[PDB]
């Protein structure tokens, strides 16, 4: 009697086990799977642009908004169009304006132009122009932040690009970081580095 | 002494499930996460996509040749492709502006009978499985509401709508609703059944 | 004594209950896990359907847009357009988005037939832009695929991987090896000749 439960938990322990392993392959499947979505939202959001800050207007249509644009452009660059889609989206406050470009090369001249002029206005007041990324990612840039200042203080020009990596100079040379583990095995190389962001990348 | 052995291990056994149990209804969250990002992501990537179904049965031109038939016969527009995927397959047909993809389809929808050298075909919206079988479950639903004077609306990506208090209320999933319908009396013992309470 | 033996009884008894009942749980979750990991690759293809892949493209610090789609051209006139898009990923390789598939897939013929593909004298690589799995379901048809080339059958792998050979004066196609498996039970000759392949 004593014996058969012995051996009852003895049987239990080793489902467990089993259960918690397979727990851990399941888990690295769900966490490949997040990361696939990841990349793919920021993949086709990639001609996409984000128009921050437009006077909302009584009865919108299609057509509206793309002249706005072209108000847009005309009053910004000069210098310098073809949209598969462009809409707003979906607090008190105007709705964002996502502008779905046919081709990728429009969205990034476009941001190129805007990054350059610096102050970017629609009848004088100022509206503002920016990459569409996946929350994920979106978050990703989110959590630099403190790194981020840390480095902006110090002179190392940081700077955050696609899809969330970081990159500043060092040794007269940008260095990129997909993540902060990467960054981590960077700054054990250069006790500066080590000692300034230690804290921050919570070693 | 050797009860007393097995009572610690039993003790920890308790508790590695339970922490195994949390585990596993967190995993199960992000799951469902992943399930409704995909099905998000997909009614995005086919806004500008449109179905021809029936169509008889192979190169781009002749396609694009067939769709203008389809027009000039039932529609009295920029393609950016066309192509296939006991009866003749489907074939997708991807705009170059979404508001194009969706002028033809109300227009296809008002028509009614889409037909192509007087045989019968269909133009339907490109949607997610997901989306798809969402929309025709708010079906049983959407009747009730029809019948009893709730002016009752499907919209994308699967929207239930009617009027409850003179107000226009949304309903993005059925859940949403049983949360909704459980404090109001009325239509609680009125989709109880419908919506598997 | 006796009347804890009786307490534990019931612990380790529903102890084991919560056990299969976990053990079930975890059996539907690998089944949604499966059907997000196969959706994923279906939209990945989807997707990365109009492009094309450039392998083996000497680097260059001075590259820039136009660079990359002359280099296109270039690769054209030494061996043989609308493009939505060209970029980088040992060389990275080039991803080439073309407005059509049809675009795409008459390169890539055209590099299968030609055989080799060259650039400035060197040899490059002309493949699909596909996910992971679609990708080795391709490999994975290899032995098979060879087998029916050497007994003329004349067989092709196209998108996402589906095999295609003709039988029977005919073109069949195959989804995956499960669909060749039932096609080959009625078809003695064929059956022995991929009876090993199929692992049958
Ligand atoms: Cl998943
Ligand atoms: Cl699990």
């Amino acid at each position: 009697r004593c014996d058969q439960l012995e051996e009852r938990v003895s049987a239990a322990e080793d489902e467990i086990n089993e259960i918690k392993r397979e727990g851990k392959f399941r888990e690295k499947r769900i966490k490949r799977n997040e990361q696939s979505l990841q990349e793919i939202w920021d993949y086709v959001k990639r001609p996409n642009l984000r128009l921050i800050g437009v006077p909302e207007s009584d009865v919108e249509n299609g057509t509206k908004l793309e002249n706005t644009l072209q108000d847009i452009i005309q009053e910004n660059f000069p210098n310098l169009v073809q949209i598969q889609e462009i809409q707003r989206t979906p607090r008190a406050t105007p709705r964002h304006i996502i502008v779905r470009f046919t081709k990728v090369e429009m969205k990034e001249k476009m941001l190129r132009a805007a990054r350059e002029k610096g102050r970017v206005t629609l009848k004088g007041k100022p509206i503002r122009l920016t990459v569409d990324l996946s929350a994920e990612t979106l978050q990703a840039r989110r959590e630099w932040g403190p790194i981020f200042n840390i480095l902006k203080e110090k002179n190392f020009q940081p700077r955050i690009s696609y899809p969330a990596k970081l990159s500043f100079i060092s040794e007269g040379e940008i260095k990129y970081f997909i993540d902060k583990q990467m960054l981590r095995d960077f700054v054990t190389t250069r006790p500066a580095l080590k000692e300034l962001l230690k804290e921050a990348l919570n070693m």
